[PDB]
């Protein structure tokens, strides 16, 4: 014959619930919530977020919606076809996560004797083929048709070490300097993933207007975690039955103004507040009204997967601050998460911040169904055939303080099913000159493995143009690009890569065949 103790007994009463009806089990559980308000490990994306991202989603409003693409004009990208890492052998890549190399203050697209300069991941689909290669074009040059591939970074490899996202920027000798995720699956198969860095130089010919990687210098591992802010890969393996995420990568590097310079992230919080069956009994994970909080913590307990799930979930943006070896870089600093999401989601991928006037923007990308919350996530893909976000962030501090942009984090929300030839992932802003509260948002359109169909691969998305309000809200706007335009300036606009949802249109965001397919 328990009896509810502490500030549980309050909760309880102002939710409406009648204790009486409460069986022992029921209270015995109650009684174990710690309404602790020490925020651990940064901003959260709490249960309540996560539940309001998803509602956003179903509801395919204009202000957060991916614009739907002229499905007619997506192309495979011709630079794919391409001198594969793993086999030597010219071969038809697809191509997803991709960065440009940028200006590490401004995010601006660097001009590199006239050209700019993207690194990217591509490979052969259905084959575990990921590395990571150069393309060029001329600066400001918008033809989709004119980039060019300068190889694989690493040369030829094998699936034991792969290279997954970074980011990367100039040097003062017209070096990149690159960072980069280096995976080695040795261990039974596991993506043991560390943070890099490489010096790559190149070699300009300017008549034939090739480029060409000439040294790559450097390659060391500059952070694996250390325990307490960030989950190791030894921290990992001591706990996992296969339920368990390992994220380490995805670096965006970035310097304040005074030059110090900083990795942001994808990794899992460590000892400061571990993932385990703790998590579900935090209240502050939940981020909703009381009443809200106490409907959720039974739909959790009650859920067997939702459960599990929470148990698992602790993915983090973390941040680091690096030494001033600009060439060979060392951790200076570990700061905790910028954000955190324990018991909501063990995947939030891809940060990416961006100051624009004297405020940093964190943006990420995440595919809800990593979310613990099923009835949520299986929402999304009931309405809309996916279950893709972009979230964002907003401080006026680069190392801590974001608060949520749209209240729940909310940005982006996907528009189209998963395996239509117009789905999209991997969003990544970058800023605009001379429009200093727009960004552009890039991504990639088509899944990878032919999904969509044989010949379908992963190409560079259309581009198009994300509003930002001083209010903390963003607007999704009517601006597209041709694929693959890094660079918005007064010839970048392309109305005719939009689509819309109408299966006979010409520009239907369809595909032929595609229009009440299954998901
Ligand atoms: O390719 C690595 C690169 O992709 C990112 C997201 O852009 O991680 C994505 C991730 O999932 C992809 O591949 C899985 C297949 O297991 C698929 O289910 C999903 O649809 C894809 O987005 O890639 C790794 C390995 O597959 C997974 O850990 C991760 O979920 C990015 O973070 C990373 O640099
Ligand atoms: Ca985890």
């Amino acid at each position: 014959k328990a009896e509810l103790k502490g500030q549980v007994k309050d909760i309880v009463e102002e939710s409406g619930v009648d204790t009486s009806k409460l069986t022992n089990d029921q209270i015995n559980e109650l009684n174990k919530i710690n309404f602790s308000k020490e925020a651990k490990s940064g901003t959260q994306l709490t249960y309540n977020d996560f539940k309001k991202i998803a509602k956003t989603l179903i509801e395919q409003d204009a202000r957060y919606a991916i614009p739907f693409f002229n499905a007619s004009k997506i192309k495979n990208m011709p630079a794919a076809k391409t001198l594969d890492a793993q086999s030597g052998k010219v071969e038809d890549l697809e191509i997803w996560d991709s960065w440009p190399v940028q200006d590490a203050k401004t995010g601006y697209v660097s001009n590199w004797n006239g050209y700019q300069l993207v690194i990217g991941m591509m490979g052969v689909p259905n084959v575990n083929d990921n590395h990571i290669y150069l393309l060029y074009n001329k600066y400001g040059d918008n033809d989709f048709n004119h980039w060019k591939n300068a190889g694989p970074i690493f040369g030829l490899g094998t699936p034991v070490i792969q290279q997954w996202s970074g980011s990367a920027t100039l040097n003062k000798d017209g070096s990149i300097q690159l960072y980069y995720t280096k995976v080695d699956t040795s261990d039974n198969n596991t993506n043991h993933q560390k943070l890099a860095s490489a010096t790559v130089y190149l070699n300009l010919e300017k008549d034939q207007d090739k480029i060409s990687i000439a040294h790559v210098d450097n390659d060391h591992i500059v952070f694996e975690g250390d325990g307490y802010h960030y989950q190791t890969y030894d921290q990992w393996k001591e706990t996992n039955k296969g339920a368990d995420n390992i994220a380490m990568r995805d670096a965006h590097v970035i310097d304040d103004d005074n030059g110090n310079r900083y990795l942001v992230f994808e990794a899992s919080t460590g000892t400061e507040n571990y993932q385990g069956d703790d998590q579900i009994y935090q209240w502050l994970n939940y981020g909703g009204t009381n009443k809200d909080n106490l409907g959720d913590f039974f739909q959790i307990l009650s859920n067997s997967d939702i459960k599990d799930r929470a148990k698992w979930s602790n993915a983090a943006i973390g941040i680091i601050k690096l030494n001033d070896d600009v060439k060979n870089p060392s951790v200076a600093k570990v700061y905790s998460p910028l954000i955190s999401a324990p018991m909501v989601s063990d995947e939030i991928e891809r940060p990416d911040v961006v100051k624009l006037g004297n405020k940093y923007y964190l943006f990420a990308a995440t595919r809800l169904n990593r979310g613990s919350n099923d009835d949520a996530w299986m929402a999304t893909n009931k309405a809309v055939g996916d279950n893709v976000a972009m979230i964002g962030y907003v401080s006026d501090n680069l190392t801590h303080g974001y608060v949520p942009l749209n209240e729940s984090g909310v940005v982006l929300t996907a528009s189209v099913p998963a395996n239509w030839r117009t789905a999209t992932y991997s969003y990544y802003a970058v800023p605009v000159e001379g429009r200093d509260d727009q960004l552009l948002i890039t991504s990639y359109i088509t899944n990878r493995g032919e999904v969509a169909g044989k010949g379908m691969h992963a190409t560079w998305a259309p581009s198009f143009l994300l509003q930002i309000n001083p209010d903390n809200t963003t607007t999704v706007l009517a601006k597209m690009t041709n694929q693959g335009d890094w660079i918005w300036d007064d010839s970048s606009e392309n109305p005719d890569m939009m689509g819309v949802l109408e299966k006979d249109a010409p520009n239907s965001a369809a595909l032929p065949g595609e229009w009440g397919k299954p998901v």
